[PDB]
């Protein structure tokens, strides 16, 4: 019918043309957007000649400015903000802002001056500022793509991209200002009104965006299974933010969308991962649609209304303008280089050239030019605006976007480094060898012997896309240092790949490793890592001061009552503001009487609330300042309401009544600051633990990777000192912030448990023991449980000592044994520098640290232990003198269980999982982990895999005739823990801590009482 939505065919045709161009011109250097512009011009001319196509192009070519802005800008800007690596953006925030703001202001002013002086259009300053604003917006998507696929360019890509984002936002703001000044002029404005306008467009906008963003992330974090709801909420949040900000509140909607995108990107963890990976592609697709539509519209309008009124001087002006904007951007960057080189990641001259040349123009400028064109109407200003903007876009896409690839080469930034080339060559070689093995395997299959292997091998190939003397000792030291640092990098990457290390910690550790490698004679120095766990003092100070405000110890009636009164106050807000604004709206007659009953009711509610509090608390009510404030509010209200039955009544009450909600606010602000401190401690612990584990692994690598003993000793000494410093400082962190440390540690514990549960589900599914649908059912519960980690309290009250005893590894779940121990464990307190036990002292008992940090020292081997660790298990089990001296680096508290009590417990709790067995198991796993790690240092296993593997083992009851037979098909590893063992065949003797060789078939043991033999065995999964 005639009323068909003819816009649909235009949108679909634009999509098809975009696909055709983006497919045909994929290999060529010129971007597809120029092809889209050419196609749009062809469509415009043919529609001018053919009226039937005019009906299908009109409804979108002659599109209203406001619909254009409101539909496209919130898409383009939100996509630009949402695609960024916000971490590096914040790490270079100041460097990006200086440029994107001041170099935009000066660039636009200079462009406006050029337009006023050079062009014969006689534009005034406002029109010239519009011109400069739309000429300064940039779209570096084509350049950041190249910078992503290179080396040091990784950290320049985000600088250029963030500069583009902020520049686009501020250019839209300036263009809106001057567009309203030119086409919708007011009569007059004062300095105060101008200041308020600035506050609205430059301060209120970001705050509105921030508020909407925090509300949105709250709700998203509270959505668990409905992915569609998350996607719809993102869409609605973006569009409502822009629309409400621009139309209802008249604040800068574009900046609100920028802030919203940045926040939602930073808070990505609140979105379910599948919805995150969906949303990235979704917004990419929406931005693609917007770009294609804008470019085709520009082509049509240019061919139908711009080029009809272009003179010979206009092309010369366009060329001069291209040169002028290029030079202006270059001069801006050079002028601010003296400042930028001292901030963030300072600009080298080649980076400056890349940034100057890479400033492509794009869709935003074209959209604003179309806005001007439609607003101007018959005036030539619109036609020439569109002409110049399209010309600059075309010139930058043809010249800059094509020559940037060669300029990167000329400046020497295109070269792949030797390490990357070697890694790629090794990857290609291993892939090729695997393919050859697979081919040989397949050629033996009777059902594939007839395949045409010449075609298969050709199709399956993968090509490489990149193609004692002092000097001798110094060279050996350099080689050892570099190999150790490479092993450290490998260890960090391996830790990340298993989820044991966050992305940010991995990036920071690898950055420090590469920085140390670049420097001479430089290792990883913990002083560089300390930047991680060093808390900024503002947060602790604020936490302490806020906790002071709500101490309430002089007084400290269910909490639901306080919740109810708070709800009443936050509801009552509405009548107060309604009265406050009706005071003006009146100059509505019956509203002045309508509000009376509501005010009276709320006063009565407050009166009964205060009376109940007073009676419940007795004389204690008036002792606290908050209660006095509530009483003062009642004192004011009682008098003023009776007087009412005007300005004083409305102005005073509106301020006082809401003020008492700050009491409820402060507890939540405390949670905010706790969240900040938790975000810092989580990175600090991750970095320190990653470094410690990397050192522990690289140590066992170098121990058999360097031949020289002096080199080995030096490297291991450096690593050990670094490890000791890190383990001490991370222990002090816990003492300074107990609850937040417990929060972090429980969070990581649950994360590890759930990750291993997911792996177990996947293993069951792969074996076919569980159906795909049931596996998904379980994995969904695992995923929602993991999402609920993001909402766990930032601070968890540290458990008291009794719970620590309850949670010991060998006491868990044995309620009778727990009761037995808790009645006999004695709690001791020790001060700074005190010595708890010394080397050579008899094993009189065992220590469980309930609070504080202690240092271990003995026979060379330094160490630090902290809350939750237990000292003396080996001593009580073996009854051998203590092997280390314990000194307190902080005020320390320990649960002491006398060795006689442990002996009694051992003799009494003889049930199958006996305390004896549990103690020996806990000791045996720690004895065995180093041995197995040594046995497979060069294999692919890490320490956590070794520990999980050992966890399956059990102590053999060698009382069964005191001889052991090794069925090699069912014993992955057998470890000797205590006592001597004899090879049954060769009668060879084996010392106590040892891993039984695969070459031994049977063992026989002595059974002397002092050194009873204990053996630990790990069976295959195909259990007997």
């Amino acid at each position: 019918h005639a009323h068909a939505p003819k816009v649909i065919v235009f949108i679909s045709g634009s999509c098809l043309f975009g696909a055709i161009s983006r497919s045909l011109f994929k290999k060529l250097p010129i971007p597809y957007t120029v092809v889209l512009l050419i196609l749009g011009a062809i469509l415009g001319v043919v529609a001018s000649n053919v009226p039937l196509v005019e009906e299908h192009t009109r409804d979108v070519a002659h599109m209203d400015p406001h619909v254009l802005l409101q539909i496209f800008l919130p898409v383009l800007i939100f996509e630009s903000a949402f695609a960024m690596d916000v971490h590096t953006f914040m790490r270079s925030f100041s460097q990006v802002c200086i440029l994107a703001l001041f170099g935009l202001v000066v660039a636009s002013v200079l462009t406006a001056v050029l337009a006023m002086n050079l062009f014969n259009y006689n534009w005034n300053f406002s029109e010239a500022m519009m011109f400069g604003a739309i000429m300064s917006a940039t779209d570096p998507v084509a350049v950041v793509a190249l910078l992503k696929d290179l080396g040091a360019s990784k950290q320049l890509g985000t600088i250029i991209e963030g500069e583009s984002l902020l520049n686009d936002g501020c250019a839209i703001v300036i263009f809106n200002v001057f567009m309203k000044m030119v086409f919708f002029p007011q009569l007059t404005s004062t300095v105060g009104q101008n200041v308020l306008y600035f506050l609205q467009v430059a301060v209120a906008g970001p705050l509105w965006g921030y508020a909407v963003a925090k509300v949105t992330v709250f709700f998203l974090s509270h959505i668990f299974n409905d992915a569609l709801v998350e996607i719809t909420i993102t869409l609605a949040a973006t569009y409502l933010t822009y629309y409400i900000g621009d139309i209802w509140l008249e604040v800068s909607g574009v900046l609100a969308v920028v802030v919203l995108g940045l926040i939602v990107n930073a808070e990505k963890t609140s979105i379910s991962p599948e919805v995150e990976v969906f949303l990235h592609r979704f917004w990419e697709m929406l931005a693609y649609l917007a770009n294609t539509l804008i470019f085709m519209m520009v082509g049509v309008v240019v061919t139908q209304k711009a080029l009809v009124a272009v003179d010979k001087m206009d092309w010369f002006y366009l060329i001069i303008l291209y040169l002028a904007i290029t030079i202006i951007r270059g001069m801006v960057i050079s002028l601010f280089s003296p400042i930028l080189s001292r901030i963030g990641y300072g600009l080298t001259w080649r980076n400056a050239v890349i940034m100057t040349w890479g400033g492509l123009r794009g869709a935003v400028g074209l959209a604003l030019a179309l806005v001007v064109e439609n607003l101007a109407g018959n005036d030539v200003i619109g036609s020439k605006f569109l002409f110049h903007t399209a010309g600059i876009v075309v010139l930058t896409l043809v010249i800059n976007a094509t020559t940037i690839q060669t300029l990167l080469r000329i400046l020497g930034m295109s070269d792949i480094s030797i390490p990357k080339r070697l890694a790629m060559a090794g990857a290609v070689r291993r892939i090729h060898e695997g393919q050859n093995r697979t081919l040989n395997m397949l050629k033996s299959d009777r059902f594939l012997a007839d395949a045409d292997w010449d075609i298969a091998t050709a199709a399956c190939e993968i090509s490489d896309p990149y193609s004692p003397s002092p000097r001798e000792f110094a060279d050996m030291m350099e080689e050892a240092r570099l190999r150790m640092l490479k092993a450290e990098k490998i260890s960090y990457w391996k830790q990340f790949e298993h989820g044991m290390l966050a992305r940010e910690a991995l990036r920071l550790l690898v950055q420090h490793a590469e920085v140390a490698a670049d420097e001479k004679d430089q290792f990883i120095l913990v002083d560089d890592l300390k930047k991680s766990w060093q808390i900024k003092g503002i947060y602790p100070w604020l936490k302490r001061k806020l906790e002071d405000l709500i101490s309430e110890k002089k007084i400290a009636h269910h909490m639901a009552f306080e919740v109810t009164i708070n709800i009443a106050i936050v509801l009552n807000i509405v009548p107060i503001i309604m009265e406050f604004v009706v005071q003006d709206k009146m100059a509505l007659q019956k509203i002045e009487d309508a509000l009376r009953i509501s005010n009276y009711v709320f006063f009565v509610i407050y009166a009964i609330e205060a009376i109940v509090k007073i009676l419940g608390l007795g004389r204690h009510y008036i002792v606290s300042h908050w209660n006095k404030f509530d009483a003062f509010i009642l004192v004011v209200a009682l008098v003023d309401i009776i007087i009412a039955e005007v300005v004083k009544l409305f102005r005073l009450l509106r301020g006082l009544r809401m003020l008492r909600l700050t009491k409820a606010l402060i507890p939540k602000l405390i949670l905010v600051v706790n969240g900040k401190i938790n975000n810092q401690l989580s990175l600090g612990y991750d970095v320190g633990k990653g470094y410690i584990i990397g050192e522990e692994e690289v140590g066992k690598i170098i121990d058999r990777m360097v031949d020289n003993k002096k080199i080995l000793r030096e490297l291991k000494h450096i690593s050990e000192t670094g490890r000791l410093q890190v383990v001490k400082e991370l222990g002090l962190l816990q003492r300074e912030h107990p609850g937040i440390a417990v929060s972090v540690k429980t969070r990581q514990a649950i994360r590890t448990i759930l990750n291993h549960s997911r792996e177990t589900i996947h293993e069951l599914q792969g074996a076919g023991l569980l159906d795909e649908m049931e596996a998904h059912k379980l994995e969904l519960t695992v995923e929602i449980k993991m999402k609920r980690l993001m909402n766990a309290p930032s601070s968890i009250p540290p458990p008291p000592p009794e719970n620590l005893l309850k949670n010991v590894s060998w006491l868990a779940g044995d309620m009778k044994l727990i009761d037995f121990i808790k009645a006999r464990a004695s709690l001791l307190h020790f001060d700074y520098g005190e010595v708890i036990v010394r080397e050579g002292d008899e094993s009189d008992g065992l220590f469980l640290i309930v609070s504080g940090l202690v240092k271990l020292y003995g026979k060379v081997f330094e160490d630090y232990l902290t809350v939750g660790n237990v000292i003396g298990e080996m001593g009580v089990l073996t009854k051998k003198p203590r092997n280390a001296t314990v000194t307190c680096e902080t005020t320390v508290q320990v649960y002491f269980i006398t060795a006689e009590d442990m002996n009694i417990a051992i003799d009494t709790f003889t049930l199958y999982p006996s305390l004896e067995y549990r103690l020996w198991r806990v000791v045996a796993i720690r004895i065995a982990t180093p041995l197995i790690m040594e046995q497979m240092a060069f294999q692919g296993w890490t320490q956590e895999k070794v520990k999980l593997h050992l966890e399956r083992g059990y102590l053999v009851d060698l009382a069964e005739s005191h001889f052991q037979f090794n069925i090699d098909a069912t014993l992955e590893d057998v470890i000797l823990i205590n006592g001597t063992a004899y090879n049954a065949h060769t009668r060879e003797e084996i010392r106590s801590p040892c891993l039984i060789s695969r070459t031994v078939h049977k063992l026989t043991f002595q059974y002397t009482a002092t050194e009873e033999p204990r053996l630990f065995v790990v069976r295959n999964a195909e259990y007997n």
